[PDB]
């Protein structure tokens, strides 16, 4: 594999789309690689990690409990609800809803949680409270994946998202138990985690949340490192590419391969 920046460039050439990428030390926030890091990209399903950070912040303040059972109706369900469609009779706890949203990208689970934090506006207000003045959620699932060209709704930047995930996982804004829970939800991703592990060399840690939307939109927020440690946050977004989902996956994986082959920077 070429150097990380060279591979990122090669990925834009091949996809005919924009890639945005930050690689950041988790413990310190050192930025190692930055490409289009201040440009906007649709968050797609990656927003669900920030969503559950807002939920945890409410838990820490005594305004929410992960145990609290939420009951909902079939009319509340939106497209792709693999866990939530099973619990119309018995409901789901707030914590179960976060696990379904993060580890299965259950869309109805995400909307149920979004309601509890004040909707898209509430989540954006939370972002501002933690010092992210750029990321914005405007819509609910699944309209937030529309990724129209030039539309600022439902976007982040690679630098903002990386700084925000660092803040949620490590800055002690959340309690120790809350930080540990958000991390464990990412470790438990069933959508992409096992697949990523199957192609990672032995010894590499992965935790992640991925997303996809229209017009080629794709995202991953991840923790990655050798020696089974969550050494770095890696955020990669793609937008405005006509490429197959397989090719977008292959290009993201190629960026990961360049990081692995040239880790010591
Ligand atoms: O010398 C480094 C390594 O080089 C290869 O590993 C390859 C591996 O066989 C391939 O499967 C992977 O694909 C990359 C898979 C990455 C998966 C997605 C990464 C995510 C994670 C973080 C967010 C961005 C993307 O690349 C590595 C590095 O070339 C060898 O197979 C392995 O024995 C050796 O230890």
């Amino acid at each position: 594999s070429p150097q990380p920046l060279e591979q990122i460039k090669l990925s834009e050439s091949q996809l005919s789309g924009r890639v945005g990428m930050i690689e950041m030390d988790l413990a310190s926030g050192r930025t190692l690689t930055a490409w289009r890091a201040d440009e906007r990209f649709p968050m797609v399903s990656t927003f669900k990690v920030v969503l559950c950070g807002a939920v945890l912040a409410r838990v820490d303040a005594g305004d929410e409990q992960l145990e609290r059972k939420i009951h909902y109706r079939q009319q509340d369900l939106v497209d792709y609800s693999p866990v939530s469609e099973k619990h119309l009779a018995d409901g789901m706890t707030v914590g179960e809803l976060c696990a379904a949203a993060i580890t299965m990208s259950d869309n109805s689970a995400a909307n149920l949680l979004l309601a509890t934090v004040g909707g898209p506006a509430g989540l954006t207000a939370f972002l501002r409270q933690i010092g992210d003045n750029v990321t914005r959620l405007d819509r609910w699932e699944t309209e937030l994946n529309e990724a129209l060209p030039g539309d600022a709704r439902d976007t982040t930047t690679p630098a903002s998202m990386a700084a925000t995930l660092r803040k949620l996982l490590t800055s002690q804004r959340l309690s120790a138990r809350s930080q540990r829970q958000l991390l464990q939800w990412m470790v438990d991703d069933r959508v992409a985690g096992p697949l990523i592990r199957s192609v990672l060399p032995a010894g590499w840690f992965i935790a992640d949340k991925t997303g996809a939307g229209e017009r080629g939109a794709r995202g991953i927020v991840a923790l990655l490192g050798p020696n089974n440690k969550a050494e770095r946050i890696v955020v990669i977004y793609l937008r405005d590419t006509p490429a197959s989902m397989a090719e977008r996956n292959q290009q993201i994986a190629g960026i990961g391969a360049a990081l692995i082959e040239h880790w010591q920077r």
